[PDB]
């Protein structure tokens, strides 16, 4: 299968944070994404661990539990910039944070993730996860939320919404 | 610290299902384990998927999302079944599901776990996680709800 790099990756806590797009895709549960017909993209993030994680992942571990929230600013554009919380799911290349995204046509354009951990009260999915504290067991205190900005040209025939 | 086995683990559904104790365990947030003062293990859920997943899991990686309930019966002895719902947190050895437990004194225990998958009704997560459908991206269905049991002697 073949995906699009935004940028390159950061590490930042511990974490690698990568960008990336494909196509729309599908979901079950039906009726959360936007439409595949209505989108342009699958936006995601992809989140895995580095050696000697703090917060006790195996490095290449997905990082689970996290909320990210992005906005796509077209440069120079007259538009509204493009906003929305992704959501995480699982492909046949394992799990992501993902959203399908309808995109302001081609150019230039800023991507902002904004990254919660699994303590956040924004973040949904706090109370569902923890994190041991004894000594034998424990772990570093969750990082704090951070965003993290790439740029990206959009722009071709074999892109849509991109022509 | 020992993590002391319960059993062997058990291969469903292209997952490992692994069952295991230790001590009892402090976590954030506080107020969800009971007191490790008041316990005497924390029981895990280790479940990692193998090769040739259905649901698109590198083998190895956690499985992650699922809602586990157990069921832990003192063999052939006086006093009701100890039940629960595990809880998902990270420890130094990584991700499991597992929750602290007071247990009826030592002897042989049966050990059953109940493990619903990510759009199961009963498991408070079905909101917040998918999986791909397309042709190009996307998985086989989810597992059904199932159980695996197993037997340990509790020494203490
Ligand atoms: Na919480
Ligand atoms: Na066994
Ligand atoms: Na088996
Ligand atoms: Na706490
Ligand atoms: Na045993």
């Amino acid at each position: 299968m073949l995906e699009y790099p935004i940028g390159t990756p950061q590490n930042l806590a511990g974490m690698e944070i990568a960008a990336v797009y494909l196509q729309p895709i599908d979901m079950e549960p039906e009726g959360h994404m936007r439409k595949a017909s209505e989108s342009d993209i699958h936006i995601e993030a992809d989140i895995h661990a580095l050696s000697n994680n703090p917060n006790g992942y195996p490095e290449g571990f997905w990082v689970p539990f996290l909320f990210i929230k992005y906005e796509i600013t077209k440069v120079g554009g007259s538009g509204a910039p493009i906003t929305g919380d992704m959501m995480a799911m699982v492909a046949s290349d394992g799990p992501h944070y993902g959203d399908n995204v309808k995109l302001q046509g081609p150019g230039k354009y800023k991507v902002k993730y904004t990254i919660y951990p699994p303590n956040a009260k924004e973040n949904p999915m706090s109370p569902y996860y923890g994190r041991h504290t004894d000594r034998e067991t424990g772990v570093r205190p969750w990082f704090k939320t951070f965003s993290v900005e790439w740029d990206f040209t959009y722009a071709g025939i074999g892109k849509k919404g991109g022509y």
